[PDB]
């Protein structure tokens, strides 16, 4: 409904720039009159979703790229899309006035905006915190005491969750995932550096953590927020690393394992907070399957874990067949989920470039690779971050959909905010991705699904500078004579009845 402000910062596309006055928006999704379809475009050039609508044809004839629906071929159900509400994203979201507060919050969490329906949180401080702290540092505090939200939670967190449900339509998913234990809990005594939980699952120290989960789940519900699922470690291995430089938890998978089959398992199992799903893994997929042989092979273990969550930094080192395809392959009814994207955490990438359409490209194509190796779902990293890609107690700037920009009371909505979009906005939780067959070998990226209702949605990316005409067939409805142009992604919606 308001088209996109554009300015370029003298990389490959535009932001979108929003104040307390003007942001960008959509309209709510709608499927168009059966025989008609609608294409959303996003475009390097700076198209930000526009609507066109074509007919679709009986017959088609020719020797061009056909994608053919394949409706009845039936994967994974959608669980959604989202993003994390570390300590960095709220500061740099409150940094702003309240409307353009509302405007953010509203680009995400509205059907004015991308529908966003995940969000994840943080148990305590990790690097995107300005201080370094967990909810009981207190030393020897075994009976949790005095484990407490400190205000990161309660003046910052919570608020910004309870307002982006209040703006969403949708049912919102919550995500926990912990960095470090209290430092008490751990063999080297810091939160950063090598170091486990002392001593081995079943043992005061795991009880503790495991409790500690609890008190966390309880202190929120206190809060009126209810956990959709939680990991049992943000990127366990980490802490097995001499010199890791920000909170972190080692776990071998064998520990991870026991730590869930002995302690985590049972202590949710036998609390108020029984129905919130447990996660494994929640590290990169070069961990696959082997983490998943590992834990799932163990069933006193098997029978707590709902899914195994992914990061997508290995990713490029990480064929997703012998991953996430194995995967899927050995352990069919554990759903799998990407839980932690972001660009510019790599040695060979900048912090922060404004408007770069190779980073919303990265977005999208990580999407669609996950989608057609059964993942259920994908989220993003910090919400929000500043110009530097902060802040970070540690200095470790990355890029987020969103920068804002506090002297100007602005935000810049980058292309990996509509790449996101594409997916977020079309494809509601329990839609289910569908085959999709191409006629020829091409240089496009595609997945379909089918809503809940019976229709369809394809995204179709074009990470080639060339224009490549092409018909989506669907067997029962007819065809779409499109083109694909260098450098875009487009959505397509069409009833089948
Ligand atoms: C929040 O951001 C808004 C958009 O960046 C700001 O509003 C804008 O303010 C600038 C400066 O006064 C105006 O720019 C001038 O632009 C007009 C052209 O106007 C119209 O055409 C543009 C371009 O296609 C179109 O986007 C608008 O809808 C208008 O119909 C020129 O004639 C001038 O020479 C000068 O370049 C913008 O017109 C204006 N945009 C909008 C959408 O209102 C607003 O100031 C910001 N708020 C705060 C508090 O800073
Ligand atoms: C996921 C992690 O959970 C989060 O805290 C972090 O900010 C992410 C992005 N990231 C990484 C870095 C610097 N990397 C290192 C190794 O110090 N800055 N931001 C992300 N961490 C991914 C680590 C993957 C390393 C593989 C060798
Ligand atoms: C479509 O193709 C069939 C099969 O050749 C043909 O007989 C029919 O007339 C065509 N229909 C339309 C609507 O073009
Ligand atoms: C920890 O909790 C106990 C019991 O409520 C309290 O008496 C004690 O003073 C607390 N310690 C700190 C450091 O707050």
């Amino acid at each position: 409904a308001r088209p996109c402000i554009p300015k370029s910062f003298g990389y490959s596309s535009v932001v979108c720039v929003c104040n307390a006055t003007y942001c960008d928006s959509f309209d709510p999704p709608t499927f168009p009159a059966l025989g008609t379809f609608s294409r959303y475009e996003s475009t390097r050039s700076g198209r930000r979703m526009e609507l066109s609508m074509g007919p679709i044809q009986a017959n088609h004839t020719g020797t061009g790229l056909l994608l053919t629906l394949q409706p009845e071929q039936k994967f994974q159900k959608v669980k959604g899309f989202g993003g994390a509400m570390t300590d960095a994203a709220a500061l740099n979201i409150l940094a702003l006035s309240p409307p353009a507060q509302n405007l953010l919050l509203k680009s995400y969490f509205s059907e004015e905006g991308i529908g966003y329906n995940i969000i994840r949180v943080p148990m305590a401080s990790c690097d995107f915190s300005i201080r370094t702290y967990t909810y009981a540092d207190t030393p020897d505090d075994f009976q949790l005491h005095n484990f407490s939200l400190p205000e990161e939670d309660t003046k910052l967190k919570i608020p910004l969750i309870h307002r982006a449900l209040q703006l969403a339509q949708r049912p919102v998913s919550l995500l926990a995932s912990p960095w470090t234990s209290p430092t008490w809990l751990k063999t080297n005594g810091a939160v950063n550096g090598k170091g486990s939980l002392k001593g081995q699952p079943g043992d005061i120290y795991h009880q503790t953590w495991a409790r500690y989960f609890v008190k966390f789940l309880d202190a929120y519900a206190e809060h009126k927020l209810q956990f959709w699922a939680v990991t049992a470690e943000n990127e366990p291995s980490a802490g097995l690393l001499s010199g890791y430089p920000f909170q972190c938890l080692g776990f071998t998978p064998e520990h991870q394992r026991d730590f869930i089959a002995r302690d985590l398992g049972p202590t949710l199992a036998n609390s108020t907070h029984h129905n919130v799903r447990l996660l494994m893994l929640d590290d990169q997929r070069l961990l696959l399957p082997h983490w998943a042989k590992v834990v799932l092979t163990d069933p006193e273990a098997a029978k707590y874990v709902h899914g195994i969550a992914v990061h997508w930094y290995l990713d490029f080192l990480a064929p997703a067949k012998a991953t996430l395809g194995e995967t899927h392959r050995l352990f069919p009814n554990t759903m799998l989920f990407a839980s932690e994207a972001c660009v510019g955490s790599k040695f060979w990438e900048q912090s922060v470039r404004l408007g770069s359409w190779d980073r919303g490209m990265q977005y999208s194509h990580s999407i669609i690779t996950n989608l057609l190796y059964h993942v259920v779902g994908w989220t993003d990293w910090n919400l929000a971050l500043n110009p530097e890609g902060g802040p970070n107690w540690v200095r470790n700037f990355v890029d987020s959909p969103i920068i804002v920009d506090i002297t100007k009371d602005t935000f810049y909505k980058q292309p990996m905010f509509y790449h996101l979009g594409h997916f977020s906005k079309f494809i509601p939780e329990g839609s289910q991705r569908v085959g999709l067959v191409a006629s020829q070998k091409n240089d496009l990226d595609a997945v379909a699904l089918m809503h809940p209702d019976g229709s369809a949605v394809v995204v179709v990316l074009n990470r080639s500078s060339k224009d490549v005409p092409l018909t989506i067939k669907d067997p029962a409805v007819g065809f779409l004579e499109t083109i694909s142009p260098g450098y875009s992604i487009h959505t397509y919606l069409w009833r089948r009845q």
